[PDB]
């Protein structure tokens, strides 16, 4: 898809404790 759209969405989508239950 994108280098930058990848790279922006693996940080920012693991960064973000995602422990709680959404």
């Amino acid at each position: 898809l994108r280098l930058i759209h990848a790279v922006r969405g693996y940080w920012l989508t693991n960064k973000v404790p995602i422990k709680r239950p959404s």
